[PDB]
């Protein structure tokens, strides 16, 4: 689990979303696994701009961050699950290192702030939705 707080936006993987995220929808693609939704209160995260590849994501599964090398965004077929069927996820990242389903949410940034949300992995792999292209985030 986990969030990207910015302004008055809330920034979830679209599959852990809850119905009061829904019911405050501002965004979702369910081929980028992302979902955004309006808060009352004002966040204190900064989304990056920047084409950065490496920096250090929060992997809950071991309770460290780990630095890591990461894909430009980019589509990648990505396993059924019991949130997806076996399909095609666009703006992915890709990078080796441990993840586990519930690792979902944690945050991967680089020197310029948050770059994206751990959204797939398995066998080694982890995968990062990328959020830098969303610049109304910061408006
Ligand atoms: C860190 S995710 C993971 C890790 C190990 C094994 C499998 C996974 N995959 C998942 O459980 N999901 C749930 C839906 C998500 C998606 N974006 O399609 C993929
Ligand atoms: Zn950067």
């Amino acid at each position: 689990s986990g969030a990207i707080y910015v302004g008055n936006y809330r920034v979830v993987n679209r599959h852990l979303a809850t119905h009061n995220d829904w019911a405050n929808l501002v965004w979702e693609d369910s081929s980028r696994d992302l979902l955004v939704s309006s808060t009352t209160a004002q966040g204190c995260d900064t989304i990056a701009r920047c084409d950065c590849q490496t920096g250090v994501y929060y992997c809950s599964s071991r309770r460290k961050h780990y630095p890591v090398s990461f894909s430009k965004p980019s589509l990648i077929f990505v396993e059924a699950s019991e949130y997806y069927p076996a399909r095609y996820q666009s703006h992915l990242m890709l990078a080796v290192g441990h993840s586990e389903p519930g690792d979902c949410g944690g945050i991967l940034r680089c020197q310029h702030g948050v770059v994206g949300i751990v959204s797939t992995g398995g066998n080694g792999l982890v995968g990062f939705a990328d959020v830098r292209d969303l610049l109304w985030l910061d408006e």
